[PDB]
């Protein structure tokens, strides 16, 4: 069964303002959804110190980036914590209602885009450079599920059938058709060069065949 959901107000507006503003610094969604990850790897380093058991799900701490063009999709992967369902459908929208507002309360006081990250809510940034956002994620006690937006103010979310994660989350970008340099290696490089070089977690930069 797959379930659709509306966005809250809120974010609905904040998908259609990155979506319909002219911004042309796109890049800085990279470092946002690797911001994210770094995160999420933080907090399940620091549960399994007092649980050990938290590692079961897989040992290795590490960012992945793979882009596809046969798919025209760039990955975001991360061996984090993952979210549960009810991270998916309410408890991470609920925090991010009140960044969104803080964030587009400080657009109009002369903030930019790019400071997106500074209210929690820069995942969003994604759809600066992607028509339709596929989250798979797998948290500790909790299934592996699949949310997705295309935005236009609902999203989906649904038991994930593909391939077992262990923990932690992959966002797939599948990106605008104008927007494929983000699948070239050498582009890439340069983004995490700049924004992201002192993540604490390994980031393997995947290669295409
Ligand atoms: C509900 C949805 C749109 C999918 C997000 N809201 O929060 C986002 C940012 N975010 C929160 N928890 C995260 C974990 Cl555990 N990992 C990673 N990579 N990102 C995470 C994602």
């Amino acid at each position: 069964e797959v379930e659709t959901f509306a966005f809250q107000a809120e974010i609905a507006q904040l998908m259609s303002l990155i979506i319909n503003t002219f911004y042309s610094n796109k890049e800085i969604f990279l470092r946002e959804l690797i911001s994210n990850s770094s995160d999420a790897l933080d907090k399940i380093r620091y549960e399994s110190l007092t649980d050990p058991s938290k590692l079961d799900s897989g040992k290795e701490l590490h960012i992945n980036l793979i882009p596809s063009k046969q798919d025209r999709t760039l990955t975001i992967v991360d061996t984090g914590i993952g979210m549960t369902k009810a991270d998916l459908i309410n408890n991470l929208g609920t925090i991010a209602k009140s960044g969104t507002k803080a964030f587009m309360e400080a657009l109009q006081a002369g903030a930019d885009i790019s400071m997106i990250g500074q209210f929690g809510v820069g995942f969003y940034s994604a759809y600066l450079v992607a028509e339709k956002v596929t989250v798979i994620t797998k948290h500790n006690d909790d299934e592996q599920y699949a949310w997705e937006s295309s935005a236009g103010g609902s999203f989906t979310v649904r038991t994930d059938t593909g391939e077992p994660m262990g923990r932690g989350t992959k966002v797939i970008l599948h990106l605008k058709e104008d927007q494929t340099e983000y699948l070239e290696e050498r582009r890439i490089k340069e983004i995490v060069k700049k924004h992201s070089q002192f993540i604490g977690y390994p980031i393997t930069l995947f290669v295409e065949k």
